[PDB]
């Protein structure tokens, strides 16, 4: 049987990159997954591959800067579907890639809204149908950047590290409920990386190197499995976690000091 | 020969509990102390006790929720004292105590504003003279909250854990001007401790014996010389670290569940 | 399909608890699983539940405190069922629970023995087959008593962060192989849990309400799919890591101080 | 006022590296230092440095891989000095840098000996004045390597780990009579660096550029000041802790692939 048959998931950011791949994957598993993506012609696209592929899907247009966008999502699914099992806070808006003292407050409030209240809102929306039936698993997404402090990232390691407080915080308190939470921090083959890699031809020889596995991720194959994982009930013992699922990288970790920067000036 | 001889420290929030006991200690190792605190009476009233036991300081009205009062007071401090070589993010607002989906967006945001914002915006400001000068210690506060996922916390647990993920990004960015930064996760008897042992007489013995060295951290004498070793030549090779500083209770944590509460509903 | 269809795993001390759970699972999806345990009549038992099942097991008489008992084992999984797909080290045998200064040098020795020795000697020995094969899951067992430093337990303690550091040098360096190494810190209803639970009538559901699922782990139903997790093809972009199953534990931690043990003592 | 003055510290390995520039550093705050030491010459150079310098020291030759040289050691700190009221567990042995599979068993040996039978045999001796006196300070050394599975290096991540267990178990339990217990993890010009250095011109540059803080680390001035932070009372609410002294390498890591070995064979 498929691990997440009977099941209802909902994605955020489903459209490309690794939400895709973990909406794909799940399709594959059983599980009704609504496509809730601010892109329309890319949601409408996976909600079809799902379906083509002999799965259940809904692409719902959604916006997760906006409260009520996600309320409306998680409805959808409750009412389309007749549950909302699975949450998958995966949606992901870039900011200039600037040194920490370049970072405007804007940026970090707009990380803040697209990251860390996104995964609010939607835990929170989620909890209800989940609370009822007893039995809920929540998939946050954070990053190796918070641990690596990454350089030019400042605004996305602190939001991403407020992400797993929040994960930790919920693990703690809803596991009366039989609801899980926990949180992945992946890295793949999505926008971003085509984006550095057709700017630097040695990028990506040098991103694969870089890790004890030797190669890039994919999103389907290698990130959906551990999003499937953490929707199902083999991590039914398993809660408040994170989890690297980056081929290693985690290990030796990575020097993001830019070219430009001088490592001492003193 | 005291450690801080001849630097200028400003601490949020030393008007009480840990952050009087730093600025305290600071005081006694000579350095020149901005008492950067919204309640004047206890504010001014630290600002006198260091300059009794021989020490400088000056209290400056600041409201950490507000940027330009937190500029204002780093500029009194370079402007009155010289320089603003060590800056400890320490002020702290409560929120109720409750559940997680009992929580509101305002408590979040209220936290938010108290612990991440005016941290971002003063480590931006106190940022300028120190990489001038090619020398600063930044001290961040988080929480062993953030690591347990205390219950009735989250919107604490979530701010306090985006705190080491913006302590992290500025200790790997900021080191080519030899500045620091890391962030201690105290414990100690401050202003939530003693309203808790008025409402339980068994709480503070309790306390004391939930940790390893078995008693209760005393704010100047306990947490005070951490911030010390963070804020002098003592620490010139560490940064990006979280320390615990609670007499050990980071090894056998602490069940924060609360006695009405079923831990298991399902 | 069955995760691990085509496999070939050997289980150290699978007679019985988790060993045992982890067999079971493994044989319900699909692997041959070598059943290495030191105790005939619950090996051989347990040989014969899995194909009773519809598995395919054998027990094969192993005492991972010999190098060559070890090398056998692993050469009896090759030559009867024709690879060595899967490592599970799991092998426990306890040592008095008394305070560090009472532990005896030979406790040490022998818990070094029973859990690193044998660990080392297994890894080393089933690198030959996964290498020729390039493909490997190496699944080891530490405990959440090396992150509390759980009192009377230090030998084991110490034995198991190095399994720890050993987890994450083979991760390092062998996945240019495809062989992953992961780490599982697990609770469950095992051996110690039954011995404890007749000895304190109150013990068990002391134990489950200590976590956030508010239960204790059934070996199989709880612990055996994680270790499939890490035995098959969903976790293959996963190495180096570890993971807590344990309903929650991690986060609360448990406060282990013997009752008769005075807090402070200066 | 030294920040040790009236303590007694015994140091192993004391003769070069960063057990010199600990040793160096202890006596400069009033600490009697033994320099626990095999190597007769060097041994004897840093008490002569030391007793130049103004200090109190005292050479007791040592060899950490026997118990009852240790013992004597410790028998020698508390009759001539008075006490030993400080314990750092700093010598070392290399071995070969090779690959995990071609690692010896023989090598694991030598290094369980050499870092983690002696830094178990030195505490539970010197436990022995401190618990008398209700005082004690261990610190101990552990590695950045056990944290990234550093290459060729198996044997020593493993060893080190173990240390880190055996350091939490101890501040658990023996904070009962005010003994605290931390290890440092630390980077500087040891013997190793001045190898790697001779052996590759552009070694030194590139491993100061691997870091937050652009500089290699002084054993005197950079490691120094965070033992004496950890054998004062400025510690004396810290306990089971790691810190990282290394100019913040641990945030990008570092990766140690062997130039000849390919990142993925499969
Ligand atoms: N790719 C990596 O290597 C990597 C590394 C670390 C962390 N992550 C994290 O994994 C998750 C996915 O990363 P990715 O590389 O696949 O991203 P991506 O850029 O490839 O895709 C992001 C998706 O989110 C959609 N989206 C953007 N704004 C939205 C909004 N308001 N509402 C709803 N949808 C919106 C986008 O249209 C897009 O489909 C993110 O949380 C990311 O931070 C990824
Ligand atoms: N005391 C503990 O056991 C403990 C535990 C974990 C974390 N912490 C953290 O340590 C730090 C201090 O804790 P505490 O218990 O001593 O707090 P406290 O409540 O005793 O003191 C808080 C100080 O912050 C001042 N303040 C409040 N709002 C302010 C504002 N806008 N602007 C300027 N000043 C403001 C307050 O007037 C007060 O003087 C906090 O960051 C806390 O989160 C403390
Ligand atoms: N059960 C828990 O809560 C828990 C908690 C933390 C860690 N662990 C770890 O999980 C693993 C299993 O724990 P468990 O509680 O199921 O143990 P258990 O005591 O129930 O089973 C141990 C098995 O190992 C076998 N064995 C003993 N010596 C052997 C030897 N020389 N050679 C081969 N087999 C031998 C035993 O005969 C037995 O079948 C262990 O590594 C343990 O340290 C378990
Ligand atoms: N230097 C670094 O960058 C670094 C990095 C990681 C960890 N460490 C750890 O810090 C500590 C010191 O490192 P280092 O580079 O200064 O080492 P080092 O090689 O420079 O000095 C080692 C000292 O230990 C002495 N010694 C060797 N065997 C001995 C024995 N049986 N008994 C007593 N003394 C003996 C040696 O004679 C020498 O004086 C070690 O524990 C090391 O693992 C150092
Ligand atoms: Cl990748
Ligand atoms: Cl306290
Ligand atoms: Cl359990
Ligand atoms: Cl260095």
């Amino acid at each position: 049987m498929g691990l997440l048959e009977q099941r209802v998931a909902l994605v955020t950011g489903a459209g490309g990159g690794i939400g895709r791949g973990v909406a794909r994957s799940f399709g594959n598993e059983g599980a009704a997954v609504i496509i809730a993506e601010i892109n329309e012609s890319t949601g409408r696209q996976v909600e079809q591959e799902i379906r083509e592929m002999g799965g259940r899907s809904l692409f719902v247009k959604t916006d997760v800067t906006s409260k009520a966008s996600i309320e409306a999502a998680v409805r959808s699914a409750v009412e389309q579907f007749g549950s909302l099992d699975i949450l998958v806070n995966n949606a992901f808006v870039p900011t200039p890639n600037v040194l920490l003292e370049e970072k405007t407050d804007e940026m970090l409030e707009q990380t803040l809204t697209t990251s860390l209240w996104a995964t609010w809102w939607a835990m929170r929306a989620a909890f209800v149908p989940m609370r009822e039936r007893r039995w809920g698993r929540i998939v946050n997404f954070y990053s190796i950047d918070t641990e690596t402090g990454a350089w030019l990232h400042g605004d996305y390691n602190t939001a991403k590290a407020g992400i797993v407080g929040l994960t930790r915080s919920a693990a703690s308190e809803w596991g009366r409920f039989n609801i899980t939470v926990n949180a992945i921090a992946p890295t793949a083959m999505g926008a971003t990386f085509f984006e550095l890699a057709a700017k630097n031809p040695e990028f990506a020889e040098r991103s694969a190197a870089a890790r004890p596995l030797g190669r890039s991720g994919d999103p389907e194959q290698d990130i959906g499995p551990a999003a499937v994982f953490f929707a199902s009930e083999m991590s039914r013992f398993v809660t408040g976690e994170t989890l690297h699922v980056d081929g290693g990288l985690h290990l030796p970790g990575y020097n993001s000091r830019p070219a430009g920067i001088k490592p001492r000036e003193y």
